[PDB]
């Protein structure tokens, strides 16, 4: 009864524009998005978020992956976090239609440089003043006696790799020092950017050739523990070259061969060697914290868009990470730059977005998850699929692989009929990954019986994994129908589609494969 | 490898354009995006303003939500002293514009009672009375909060939500009185003095231009400001009211309408038509509408301003953490770059330069990011779309401008030089978004200041007398631009520049294009 005043939902007016400029001009704050949110949300778990009750609310608010940051905490601490994640996740298991799988990710310490403890108890801070002198020492006598005159750090070969004039950054790149003099085991620096210095802060040496191993002996111990704990993926810090990826993957053994290896790109060499790293990895994280200290801050967006583009071209997941909603560590609403950053990561093409301190340590973890969910849904509708899908196709090789032809045909069909979903029956995730790389607007409901697939599949934009718990039926056709009906019930229960809407169904492995059907929802 | 992201520039698709972006491809010297800096205690001294100018400030914004006319007059004096300290060399002098940002129909709280803690704690679930009784205007606390919107009780009802201090505190109306509201704190926090208030669910009925705004606008005319940033513009008639106040004496002052609420977004097209330009005023906007929708409104407004060829400013919290820290967050670096990639003519700093501890670092960081992002634009697609969407006309000047922009891409020119009295001829080039800087030579000091609002325009103020012969006077001004560009490192011998000049004496056509090897 409203009539012509109707505003198309999900930015469909902008979707139909014939140019990108007109697409922008048509973006409409009064055009509401769809229910389904395609971009996975990865949340770092820490003191603010590791209780079972908070984790339950995190899941309800949209967390898909729990990140364990092995830069901090001992193995028993991480074991208990994992236990709590699983308790919270399985509290929803009694209803498979509504159960959301939750993945567990181990983020390695890797070749970090860290300072020691401020003298006293270690919880104090000292003020470093601009122009003051500060001695960096490797003498362990001072490892718990750091102050404004002497700073211990843990990188034993630092004096080899820095020179007079080089810059040393401490604590998220906020404190900056210039090396004035060298010693056998010390550096004399001048404070450039001063500030308040606490304990065990991260140190960066931009332009220095740091020779620490990508995977140290202690990192291997963490990785082995990750295998014992049945983690789903590793986020490997400071990957510089393809062989670093192999050091991570091969040490997991046969037992860990299905764990996904995500290389974190956070230094200049990782950017330069990106193509070989991408080839060796299952996916990528744009680890912007270190990256924006190792390279000039003003260049990070170039590296981010380069890596997202190349991952989209390769069909491998890419995560945008770090400081996306940073002010929400302390405030209940984000800044305008933070809102923009989340939206633009999605528009760039990121498969997942991440929260670090906002969920690990901040005062508003649930609000931060909820805000990522809200922004991602709005941005997903604003993507200019007309151009994106054309470019992904043109840049995608002709092959004889019938499964790739099925996937692109399904995504094409999904756009042609504005489908409510692409339902995909998948054991390993592969068939669903193949659809996701063509970036449909419609959500991809990936039905699997493999619990690890259900967890890992969150890494791909658009995949909404659901875990079927029904026994396998002896008749293949009956077993397919059971899994398809499960997906239909999920989409109806979750509000993705209604009876009578059109959906695409890919029925998976058949003992041709992965037949496509375009059907009304029963 | 190739500088200026030229490898990415040659990609045949946007996706491959992204794939080719190269942190090791260094940008050109020239920075096309104007930087607008709010002046306040951190940045008001002549000494600091000189460094602000050296660091890249193009426009000084004065926020008339605070301060007296005496205070603002002294700020303007200091801006001018700093600007003219560089005037001894017309070739290395940068014009600096002055912008007056109105108070507008703002709602603010009163002063916290000064005998206790400077801020009071509003706790979730507590009662808080909102009063309009001026007896409490300087006695605000956790029990009673005065605000200055005298008609608030008429536009809210039981259940209405009230937001305070960048939308961080929220209250719900529980009961109404003659001159008060009983509220319950929904989202608590620490409350200081004179904080902004938003009523997103209410039809706020304050005037577009209050008596105070009239006084401030007339002061701006008297002070010879270059532009007004008009707060809370909701409709074309609001723009008309501002323009009427500026009047004949202020007729050449640019009116930039600030879009800060839902109605301004809804009525954007009529606002844009009457305005000279637009500010995406994201602070209020992201309280008035859901924070997750701001990027839609930002990209809509930038796109439409680009289609119209009118300047658009991205504003507010772009580098917010630099109020307290010497480096920005990763989201902040991203936000500045994406504003440029979106198409914003200018970017802005508020607390980062007005009140913070690192004003110069904030200006320098906007300069660095803008230059990198300008090189990363996909000009191939942008220029094609701007051409395709432009209004149809046989105007010789427009045709010459488009031809000059295409020529500039074809030879990767060091600059497009254009002569202009009032700005328009340079604006016409800028709207097609060349990669090459547009060196706009003028003898009009106000044009030189205002032209900063347009992406790519590098204004230069020629101070030489007019030459007797028209052709010799044109040549003098072109040669001035050549020497400025050479001295500033924009180009050198062996480069190629595009030169746009007028037809002949007595014509207003800028219809002559020369493609000039740089001597
Ligand atoms: O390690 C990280 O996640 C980073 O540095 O951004
Ligand atoms: O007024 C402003 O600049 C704002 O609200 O962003
Ligand atoms: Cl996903
Ligand atoms: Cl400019
Ligand atoms: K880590
Ligand atoms: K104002
Ligand atoms: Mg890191
Ligand atoms: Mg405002």
């Amino acid at each position: 009864e409203a009539g012509t005043a109707f505003i198309q939902t999900q930015q469909l007016h902008a979707a139909m524009a014939d140019t990108f400029l007109e697409h922008m001009c048509r973006l409409d704050i009064d055009s509401p998005p769809i229910t389904a949110r395609n971009t996975g949300i990865i949340c770092t778990i820490g003191p603010a978020s590791r209780s079972v009750e908070t984790l339950k609310e995190m899941i309800k608010s949209g967390m898909n992956v729990a990140r364990l940051n092995f830069s901090h905490g001992t193995h028993e601490y991480h074991a208990e976090t994992i236990k709590n994640v699983r308790t919270a996740t399985e509290s929803f298991a009694s209803d498979p239609i509504l159960y959301r799988p939750v993945a567990v990710a181990l983020d390695t310490k890797g070749p970090e440089i860290r300072t020691g403890l401020i003298k006293g108890s270690g919880t104090a801070e000292v003020e470093l003043k601009k122009g003051a002198t500060l001695k960096i020492t490797l003498d362990n006598a001072y490892m718990e006696k750091c102050d404004e005159n002497i700073l211990w750090l843990d990188y034993k070969n630092i004096c080899k790799v820095v020179e007079v004039g080089s810059k040393i950054y401490v604590d998220d790149g906020l404190i900056s020092l210039q090396v004035k003099q060298k010693g056998a085991d010390f550096l004399v620096t001048e404070v450039e950017n001063g500030g308040s210095l606490g304990s065990k802060k991260g140190v960066n040496l931009p332009g220095a050739a740091v020779d620490l191993p990508a995977v140290s002996e202690k990192d291997i111990q963490d990785l082995k523990f990750g295998v014992e704990q049945d983690v789903d993926m590793v986020f490997a810090s400071f990957i510089r070259k393809a062989s670093d990826v192999h050091e991570v993957r091969k040490v997991l053994g046969e037992k860990g061969k299905n764990i996904k290896i995500i290389s974190k790109i956070e230094n200049h060499e990782g950017v330069r060697r990106f193509d070989e790293i991408l080839e060796a990895s299952d996916g990528i994280m744009v680890a912007r914290g270190d990256l924006g200290i190792e390279i000039p801050a003003e260049k990070v967006f170039l590296a981010q868009k380069m890596m997202i583009g190349r991952c989209n071209r390769a069909g491998k997941p890419v995560i945008c990470a770090t400081q996306m909603l940073e002010s929400m560590i302390k405030k209940p609403r984000p800044t305008r730059a933070e809102g923009s950053d989340v939206a633009n990561a999605v528009l760039d093409g990121a498969d997942c977005i991440m929260l670090s301190g906002e969920t690990a340590k901040g005062d508003y973890p649930l609000e931060a998850v909820r805000m990522q969910h809200l922004i991602a849904r709005e941005a997903e509708a604003a993507i200019y699929h007309l151009q994106l899908f054309e470019e992904l196709r043109r840049l995608a090789p002709i092959t004889s692989d019938p499964t790739e032809a099925t996937a692109v045909g399904a995504v094409e069909a999904s756009f042609k009929c504005c489908s409510g979903a692409i339902i995909v029956l998948t054991k390993s995730g592969r068939y669903a990954h193949q659809v996701a790389r063509y970036r449909p607007r419609a959500p991809i409901i990936a039905v699997t019986r493999n619990p690890q697939t259900a967890r890992q599949a969150h890494l791909y934009r658009g995949i909404f994994p659901v875990l079927c718990k029904d026994p396998v039926q002896e008749a293949w056709a009956e077993d397919v129908d059971l899994r398809v009906n499960f997906a239909m019930n999920v989409g109806k229960a979750r509000g993705f589609f209604k009876k009578g809407d059109v959906v695409i169904v890919l029925t998976g492995w058949r003992p041709f494969t992965n037949t496509m059907r375009v059907v009304p929802v029963p």
